[PDB]
């Protein structure tokens, strides 16, 4: 398992403009467009994003195209941030994957927010950090995959996923 197939467990493909589950509209693999009520504010953003005219669809392969990027941007940005880069390079290959994912979900800020549990993470209290992790809006608005993903950085190891 890779940090690609993970989140396209937990994001799933879609080729035409949907809604997130925070109402926002997104297309691909988990690509957020606008956070603008218009469908028209999101049309557009998909042809400036894409290159062309694409009329609210995309072939497979622009998806995995965005994909690409907003993996590489995730990775990135962890990487330039003050309070993510310390326990990116604390963690091993698993747990670091569960990092770059609420990192896809959230964005470098949000994560970044989660200051008690990075702590904890860093220190390598696996159990409390679940527990820490737990308490938020995160998991209460998407129990499911918030509870993969805490399994992830629990275990350091892919059985939340192997089910899925």
């Amino acid at each position: 398992m890779n940090i690609f197939e993970m989140l396209r467990i937990d994001e799933g493909l879609r080729l035409k403009i949907y809604k997130d589950t925070e109402g926002y509209y997104t297309i691909g693999i988990g690509h957020l467009l606008t956070k603008s009520p218009s469908l028209n504010a999101a049309k557009s953003e998909l042809d400036k994003a894409i290159g062309r005219n694409c009329n609210g669809v995309i072939t497979k392969d622009e998806a995995e195209k965005l994909f690409n990027q907003d993996v590489d941007a995730a990775v990135r940005g962890i990487l330039r941030n003050a309070k993510l880069k310390p326990v990116y390079d604390s963690l091993d290959a698993v747990r670091r994957c569960a990092l770059i994912n609420m990192v896809f979900q959230m964005g470098e800020t949000g994560v970044a927010g989660f200051t008690n549990s990075l702590r904890m993470l860093q220190q390598k209290r696996w159990d409390e950090a679940a527990v820490n992790l737990a308490k938020s809006r995160w998991y209460n608005q998407t129990p499911n995959r918030a509870k993969r993903v805490i399994t992830t950085f629990r275990t350091g190891g892919w059985d939340a996923y192997k089910n899925l």
